[PDB]
């Protein structure tokens, strides 16, 4: 698995609130969180599917 698969949910400096998903290594699966709306990191997906296709083990 990559390193980015373990990044924290970085909302960004934007004060907006947008439901996004991320691989959460601290749970071991793809989960939802609130994201800001700028400076999206690698640890940021549009669905659990897409997260899985990207980083879902193998």
């Amino acid at each position: 698995r990559p390193d980015f698969c373990l990044e924290p949910p970085y909302t960004g400096p934007c004060k907006a609130r947008i439901i996004r998903y991320f691989y959460n290594a601290k749970a071991g699966l793809c989960q939802t969180f609130v994201y800001g709306g700028c400076r999206a990191k690698r640890n940021n997906f549009k669905s659990a599917e897409d997260c899985m296709r990207t980083c879902g083990g193998a």
